[PDB]
């Protein structure tokens, strides 16, 4: 069974719907639930993977608010509410490695995958768990 | 919950590691489970889908990837319901599965490609759908 479940959201009315899907699988499998806010701004400054309890203004109060916002939408504990910018590959990858990931959850937007694909090669990642895509709903 | 996985294999080695975890989610859910194998090619020489069970049984298996497809769905410890096989574009053959079947769960698998690549094809996919899509490392 899962352990540990991240779902990977843009903050829009998509997000709430897309944690409390996760929630529930969460529920099934006694895991553990992380959110990852993702930037997906092509601007290079101050980016990188950031823990939201544990801090720049690369993440603003206003995304700030609204991610913590999101989190106490279920009752379900949050273990991890990250931000990333950057490369996406390499930012879900340190996280996923970091925090012991084993599901990634992710919804259906076309900028956040505009922004997955277009990881580089300067570090050939991959993934290597499990990964629910989820639709429109 | 799920009423209807299907499992798109790509007959590499492989396979049953796929199949192996797609099992486990139907049973946690009851669920019926189907196979499929995209042979992938251009999308205008897309001819629509084989049922390979009802080749099978009129005795019209005439490709090894279609044999090979039996076979595999044969050694699973599951019942399947359908098998089906189609040559085009992979989002394309799985849309038309997924509408003509009822499935809710389409379970695929990938070698650990470049980040890109994957997140690439899984997009594809994803943009002719509209159900959960679990995509699935296979490693070694």
């Amino acid at each position: 069974m899962y352990k540990h479940i991240l779902v990977a959201v843009d903050l829009s009315e998509e997000s709430p719907i897309l944690l409390k899907k996760a929630v529930g699988i969460a529920k099934r499998h006694d895991a553990k639930l992380s959110i990852i806010h993702v930037d997906v701004n092509f601007s290079d400054l101050y980016t990188g993977l950031i823990d939201v309890n544990m801090s720049q203004d690369r993440i603003s109060t206003e995304t700030q608010k609204a991610l913590l916002d999101l989190a106490e939408s279920v009752d379900y504990p949050i273990s991890e509410k990250l931000s990333g910018s950057g490369d996406l590959g390499q930012v879900l990858s340190d996280a996923i490695e970091q925090y012991d990931v084993d599901l990634l959850v992710t919804g259906h937007h076309q900028d956040f995958w505009s922004k997955l694909m277009s990881s580089t090669r300067q570090v050939m990642n991959t993934i290597k768990i499990d990964m629910l895509v989820v639709p429109l709903r």
